[PDB]
């Protein structure tokens, strides 16, 4: 009975809010405080490198391309990690900017070269906020430095970190290169949990400034399983990753990600009056992850109903006609449309 319907206990977070999610199937595992409106710091920039993303999956420039830095990237000498303006770099460097504690600049001449100004490539940044239905979420810079009004949340910062992995893949690949060429110069990347040998950690921006204190999105794999977290306000250098590692750590021990049904996979067979053929074939659309406890896949169950008492042709392929039940324990833990998987004319 009990070790089995259990429900664990989550461990201390010494940080402000926090968030763990699954990135497949959404599920939130644990959280704290995962609405409350913090500044992100450079946590920005996912959402910056989330457009340039999309910018080069609309295939608008490559990584190759020469980009050209503008009085605009300087105006936000000594020093060499410095872009200098009329040099030209390839987008593979500036992007790869993402993963330096400053690389300021790179944003600037990305989003000139991606959307003409700064303002315009702000104005997709919060249209893509719109886009993914963040609601506790707005930018004001690119880079996120003077952005005193900047604010995000655990769970919208972790939404971008799913979007970035979901949507714009070849940008992600990105996050966990330890070392890259920048300005001429090689550099180590600022997330220190890609050295972690215990965890498989890919992703994605680490920041930290006095005001808001240490902030990070992770993610992780376990084989088939991902998990995307995200701690927000944490309070102490000793904790900057060892918080996360932790949260991460506990969501692989305790939880395990199933995919009961592909799209386009017969989940089901069933008659049809009135067709050119007499038998339906019946799914789903979109791919079905479920998270569950860890070590309950055995007790899973699934069935379905069908939302007339029977099936009358013409039906069209992707037709919603019932619905799938999973249950635990007796208890239906998720719901999913149950659709025709080929297109049955009237007879």
């Amino acid at each position: 009975l009990n070790i089995k319907t259990m429900i664990p206990g989550v461990p201390q977070i010494d940080a402000e809010s926090y968030i763990l999610i699954d990135y497949n199937s959404g599920k939130v595992l644990a959280e704290q405080n995962a609405d409350v409106r913090r500044d992100p710091a450079s946590l920005t920039k996912m959402m910056t490198s989330y457009v340039i993303g999309q910018a080069m999956k609309a295939g608008k420039f490559k990584e190759t391309d020469l980009v050209t830095i503008g009085n605009d990237a300087w105006a936000t000498g000594s020093s060499l990690m410095f872009l200098k303006p009329g040099m030209q770099v390839p987008v593979s460097q500036l992007i790869r900017g993402i993963n330096l504690q400053s690389g300021n600049d790179a944003c600037v001449a990305m989003a000139d070269f991606a959307a003409g100004s700064q303002d315009a490539f702000v104005g997709l940044m919060n249209s893509y906020v719109n886009a993914l239905g963040l609601k506790n979420t707005h930018f004001q810079t690119v880079h996120g430095l003077d952005a005193d009004g900047q604010y995000s949340s655990a769970r919208d910062m972790a939404l971008i970190g799913q979007a970035l992995i979901r949507d714009v893949p070849n940008e992600y690949s990105i996050y966990k290169e330890k070392e890259f060429t920048f300005n001429g110069i090689r550099q180590l990347n600022r997330n220190g949990l890609l050295w972690d040998n215990s965890l498989n950690v890919d992703g994605i921006k680490t920041g930290h400034t006095d005001k808001a204190g240490y902030n990070l999105v992770a993610s992780a794999t376990e084989g088939q399983m991902r998990l995307i977290s995200a701690v927000m306000g944490g309070r102490t250098f000793k904790g900057r990753e060892a918080e996360s590692k932790k949260l991460l750590t506990w969501g692989f021990r305790f939880f395990e990600t199933v995919n009961p049904l592909k799209v386009g996979k017969e989940f089901a067979s069933e008659p049809v009056w009135f067709g050119d053929s007499d038998r339906a074939s019946l799914g789903v659309d979109k791919d079905v992850y479920l998270t569950i406890p860890r070590g309950r896949m055995k007790d899973l169950k699934a069935s379905y109903v069908l939302n007339s008492s029977e099936l009358h042709a013409p039906l069209q392929k992707n037709q919603v006609v019932g619905t799938i039940n999973f249950q635990l324990d007796g208890k239906t833990i998720e719901q999913r449309p149950l659709v025709v998987l080929q297109e049955i004319p009237e007879g």
